[PDB]
């Protein structure tokens, strides 16, 4: 009942809207999802809601293609089923400035960064040799 403090997380609380896209269908391939898929998926221009609430951050994704949230705990597994339909595990981690976001199936991983670049928040996703990175502006 009293007012917490807060914390390095703060930095990505907020509104963020895609505003660049480079080399994401080449990830999406890498990944295994397939043509109509990619294709409408690359299309989607989503506004991304990140909050935190005690030791919960939620990130939500408002997208054209497929609305996606999680709410997890720092270094604590949880369930997640991926914009682009796939069961997957994942755990998130603070690593320095740096949200590292790891999903896990059928014996496949990929890994999902998320860092503070001036006003921009920048987002990596690397599958394999294959990176794709998106930048988010302050919607
Ligand atoms: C493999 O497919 C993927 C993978 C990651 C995302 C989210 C990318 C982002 O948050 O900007 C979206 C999709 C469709």
């Amino acid at each position: 009942q009293q007012m917490g403090r807060g914390s390095m997380c703060d930095a990505f609380v907020g509104t963020w809207k895609l505003v660049s896209s480079e080399n994401f269908d080449d990830y999406m391939k890498e990944v295994g999802v397939g043509f109509a898929t990619r294709k409408v998926a690359g299309m989607a221009k989503p506004n991304m809601i990140i909050s935190v609430n005690g030791d919960v951050i939620t990130i939500k994704s408002e997208s054209t293609f497929k609305n996606t949230e999680i709410s997890f705990i720092l270094g604590q597994e949880f369930d997640e089923v991926t914009a682009d339909d796939r069961k997957v595990k994942s755990t998130i981690t603070l690593d320095g400035g740096v949200l590292v976001h790891v999903q896990k199936w059928d014996g496949k991983s990929t890994t999902i960064k998320r860092k503070r670049e001036d006003d921009k928040l920048v987002v990596e996703c690397v599958m394999k040799g294959v990176t794709s990175t998106r930048v988010y502006e302050r919607a």
